[PDB]
């Protein structure tokens, strides 16, 4: 392949290798290796939310961490940076690590909360902070002959899509990205600089997102139904990011419905967000012991997939009463309670091992801010990369996305894009002249 940035006799070709260590045909523990002309790069370093202990890590044992020159972190979600203190403090890694300023500012407070609710300690987290360098958007940095820069990804505050250039070959990694304007976030940029290779998430496959006004209306109607029948409504969220969008939606709906003004809405969290929202109907809640659990009410609590913590405790307190209900707004990863209850089980198991009947209502209305097929198709068509590598999607979803994208470029005489869906540990190899 001739790099796009370029009849003369070609010299020898160089091989570029891409290998997922996590998020290959799965969602969770994003960690993708790039190898080219003696440079080695790691893209993201996450944990899997539906696995435990060392099982939740990417397959780092397949590389020599001392050989990695550069580690780029796309955004603050834990399936992209949750393994980072372990990688920085507990391996032979001695390379350079970058994230955007906002990502690092949130990451420090976020993983400390994660530890206090094991791969590493608070000491590991604080001792690894200085090993992380920051980068502004739209600025080139250079490490070991690798040039890189980032574009806005949408999705959450600070989220980046990294473009990488080595010896004239350019690769764009989306991280997680969204092309839908939020109430507080801009949409992801579409680079004018065209990459040879695109590594892109596959979270929603060939699904098309419901219109935002319709999802907001269904979300508000569901909450309204729950509190109107005397129920407590649980909204599990990751501590920061999408939660701020949901709170703005609810606060606006409450202001427009005076018959709801005596019903409280609690945001149970644990602030530079606004540095980088003064609600009229929402109250801050510090812990379960600070909460008068009076019905009816709305409580937005972490974690988003209810694996443990306050959202799990409230779920177990509330699940046996049909008046109550839970509204799940995130992507539900395999192995989590939030995913498990999608099958409508008759009973659930508490953290303490007791069986309880599941009578509260369960509704799924996604606001997870990922790309859908229409957004992903448009993005790829604007860039026309000769090679597209799908990551970060469940196996069936990713296989359908691959098949649909291949069908889009069969009769195209300008370019015949190749689409790859590697399993974890499987290499994609590409030769450049
Ligand atoms: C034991 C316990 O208490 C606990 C265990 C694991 C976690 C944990 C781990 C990974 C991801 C997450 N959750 C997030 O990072 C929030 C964003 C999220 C969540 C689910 C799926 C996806 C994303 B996405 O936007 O980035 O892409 C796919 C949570 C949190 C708490
Ligand atoms: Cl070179
Ligand atoms: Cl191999
Ligand atoms: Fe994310
Ligand atoms: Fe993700």
């Amino acid at each position: 392949l001739v790099p796009r940035g370029s009849a003369i006799p070609a010299e020898e070709s160089d091989q570029l290798l891409i290998r997922p260590l996590g998020a290959g045909q799965e969602v969770g523990r994003s960690c993708i290796i790039l190898e080219f002309k003696g440079r080695k790069i790691m893209l993201d370093c996450g944990i899997h939310p539906g696995l435990e202990g060392m099982d939740a890590l990417p397959y780092i044992d397949l590389i020599d961490p001392a050989e990695i020159d550069l580690l780029l972190i796309s955004h603050f979600h834990l399936d992209h940076c949750g393994a980072l203190p372990w990688f920085l403090q507990k391996t032979s890694f001695k390379g350079r690590t970058f994230m955007t300023h906002a990502t690092k500012a949130i990451y420090r407070w976020l993983l400390s909360d994660y530890v206090k609710v094991m791969l590493y300690t608070e000491t590991d987290l604080e001792e690894s902070m200085d090993k992380i360098e920051t980068i502004n958007f739209h600025e080139v940095k250079e490490v070991a002959g690798i040039k890189f820069w980032c574009y806005h990804a949408g999705h959450v505050l600070g989220a980046a899509m990294f473009m990488i250039e080595i010896a004239g070959v350019k690769l764009l990694y989306t991280g997680d990205f969204s092309r839908q304007e939020d109430r507080h976030l801009m949409a992801a940029e579409i680079p004018n600089i065209k990459p040879d290779i695109l590594i892109i998430e596959s979270t929603y496959g060939t699904h098309i997102h419901e219109k935002r006004e319709e999802r907001e209306a269904r979300f508000c109607n569901t909450v309204h139904d729950i509190v109107n029948r005397g129920g407590r409504g649980l909204i599990p969220v990751f501590a920061l990011g999408r939660a701020q969008e949901l709170l703005l939606i609810l606060d606006e709906y409450w202001q427009n419905h005076p018959e709801l003004h005596d019903i409280p809405i609690y945001y149970a969290s644990s602030a530079v967000y606004q540095t980088y929202f003064v609600f009229k109907h929402i109250s801050n809640l510090k812990s379960m012991d600070h909460f008068d659990d009076i019905g009816p009410s709305v409580v937005m609590a972490s974690p988003g997939m209810m694996q443990s913590g306050l959202s799990r405790e409230l779920f177990e307190s509330w699940c046996t009463d049909k008046r109550n209900g839970v509204i799940i707004a995130g992507y539900c990863v395999e192995g989590t309670l939030a995913k498990h209850i999608m099958s409508e089980p008759e009973e659930i198991t508490t953290m303490s091992g007791q069986k309880l009947p599941l009578k509260m209502s369960v509704d799924y209305i996604s606001f997870s801010a990922h790309t859908d097929y229409q957004q992903t198709s448009e993005f790829i068509r604007a860039l026309k990369p000769p090679h597209v590598i799908l990551v970060h999607g469940e196996q069936n979803e990713m296989a359908r996305l691959k098949a649909a994208l291949i069908r889009e470029y069969e009769d195209n005489d300008e370019v015949h894009i190749e689409v790859h869906n590697p399993r974890n540990t499987e290499a994609v190899t590409l030769n450049f002249r």
